[PDB]
């Protein structure tokens, strides 16, 4: 057989983490007068810190699937848009000190 | 068979975490005059700290799915539409001092 | 078989992390009157920190699927428009002072 033995003295671990995996001013705006929209935003961030760690012993893990570590993400999407006419008309007629702004984005960061 | 003998003598650990996994200031605006909207965030951040951890110790761990992780996320959408017409008419007529502004967004970070 | 000893003395590990993974500032703007809109942003991101870490010690992993890591990500997408007729008509008769502006997008970084 297989013969595992671990002799330690006098050790010394330290692990520190400060402000891991802080998330500040997030800003989600969708829409805008829009039809359809699949607004699925899908994050897997993984910030990972380890010291002085030991993996898994085994002594004949036969047989099927062993420590299988599987992860699925099915995100299937059917849209479908059937429309007999799309009009975006800005009608200005007349005179006069008219100021009109559609879909008006300014970022200003300063 | 597998002997398995762990010894240790004076350790010393430490594990230390600060302001780990904080969320602040997050905004969520969907609309804005829509038809359909699927809004699905989805988030997976893992932050996984570990010092002077040990895996698993097995002794013939045989047959079928043994110490399987098996993550599924099915998030599958049909979304129909079906509209006659669609208009965005801004009928400005005659005169005068006439500010118009349609979905209008400004982001000011200072 | 296969023997396997590990011997340690005085040893002395640091793991050290700041500021990390952090995410600030993030603005999601989709839209502006649009008709069909998939907005799925994934990310993976894996900021990973090891330190006198070690892996598994395995005897005879016979067998199958074995400490088999397997990530699956799916996101397929069937989208359909049928659309009869599109119109962005900006009309501005007759005479004065008109200022008209659409999807004006202005980023000031300063």
């Amino acid at each position: 057989g297989g013969k595992v033995q671990i002799i330690n003295k006098k050790l010394d671990l330290s692990n520190v983490q400060s402000k891991c995996g802080s998330k500040d001013n997030i800003k989600h705006v969708p829409g805008g007068g829009s039809v359809q929209i699949v607004y699925k935003p899908v994050d897997l961030s993984k910030v990972t810190s380890k010291c002085g760690s030991l993996g898994n012993i085994h002594h004949k893990p036969g047989g099927g699937q062993v420590e299988v570590k599987s992860e699925k993400l099915d995100f299937k999407d059917r849209v479908q848009s059937k429309i007999g006419s799309l009009d975006n008309i800005t009608h200005v007629p007349g005179g006069g000190n008219k100021k009109i702004e559609t879909h008006k984005l300014t970022f200003r960061e300063n």
